[PDB]
RNA sequence: UUUUUUUUUU
């Protein structure tokens, strides 16, 4: 099951790929994959610049090996790194899994001259589900998607230097920077087990692949993107959702957009209770007893 | 103690 498979994936060690010898081995491993989760860490810039800064790490985790590769592009140089990786990134027969591909794909194209093919954006997948059920086009962050899809609740000094300096320029990278960089692709690969090939997910993977391909066409143009595809960063263009996914949904009980029948305040009519602690006024997903980290 | 309760990526 996806739940037991998740525990294995979360134990995958990282491996820094920072020499030509290490790179050849990593490429050979990824060459045998069917799906490769990808992520990028880049030099932090200023708030105004939307483009990623200079690529520092490209992270990969595939179904071919229980490891997270941390490609040290800064040390290898882009020229060395892209030599054989470009063919794999361009191979439509290997699915590349992202969580918000937009900035990543822009950086791959601008900085590396590579345009991936066979891409599936799991953040978009999750949004497309919310769109079909509720006419919601919000992009949710990794933490929210992890909790809602896999029930998982997933470091500091990295966030301290980051949110508040390039950050990712220092070499050697401290262990906790490497582990920080390693985390997302583990989560991406495990999330794919829940979202992809799940008969009971109500959006077709092919539809989301096509929608993701549109994002790659928009953002992988060999130069910084002028006009964003989404009206604000934390949403998915409604017109693209209408085109690739279909009409947005709403509550079967009251007809409103934004929620489903199972969540309807009107159908619950003041009588619903938290399924964990039993009190009125909140859901199990947001219960402070079940989830004290929400206090 | 709670709302349709959310880190878009870096
Ligand atoms: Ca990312
Ligand atoms: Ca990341
Ligand atoms: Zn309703
Ligand atoms: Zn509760």
């Amino acid at each position: 099951s996806a739940t037991s498979s998740s525990s294995m994936i979360l134990k995958y060690p990282y491996r820094v790929v920072d020499t030509h010898e290490k790179l050849k081995e990593a490429v050979t491993s990824l060459q045998g994959a069917r799906s490769i989760a990808l992520d990028i860490e880049a030099f932090c810039t200023t708030d105004q610049a939307k483009q990623l800064g200079r690529i520092s790490l490209v992270q990969a985790c595939s179904d071919a090996k229980p490891v997270v590769f941390l490609f040290d592009v800064l040390t290898l140089t882009p020229d060395v790194f892209v030599k054989d990786m470009q063919s794999l990134l361009s191979d439509r027969e290997i699915r590349k899994l992202f969580f918000d591909c937009r900035r990543d794909v822009e950086a791959l194209s601008c900085q590396l001259g590579v345009k991936p093919e066979g891409v599936l954006d799991l953040q978009v997948f999750f949004t497309a589900i919310q769109w079909k059920l509720r006419s919601v086009n919000r992009r949710s962050g990794m933490g929210y998607v992890l909790k809602s899809v896999a029930g998982l609740t997933r470091d500091s000094a990295v966030q301290t230097a980051m949110t508040l300096r390039p950050v990712w320029d220092i070499r050697p990278l401290p262990d906790h920077f490497l582990e920080y960089a390693a985390g997302d692709v583990r989560h991406i690969l495990l999330l794919s087990n829940y979202l992809v090939g799940n008969k009971d997910v109500p959006v077709d993977v092919v539809a989301v692949e096509r929608l993701t391909a549109q994002y790659v066409e928009h953002y992988a143009v060999g130069k910084p993107v002028i006009t964003e595809a989404d009206a604000t960063p934390a949403e998915v263009n409604r017109a693209w959702l209408e085109r690739y996914i279909g009409p947005g949904g709403g509550c079967h009980f009251c007809g409103a957009k934004g929620h489903t029948e199972a969540e309807c305040f009107k159908k619950q009519n003041g009588k619903a209770k938290c399924s964990f602690c039993g009190e009125v006024g909140h859901t199990a997903r947001n219960c402070f007893k079940k989830h004290p980290q929400l206090l």
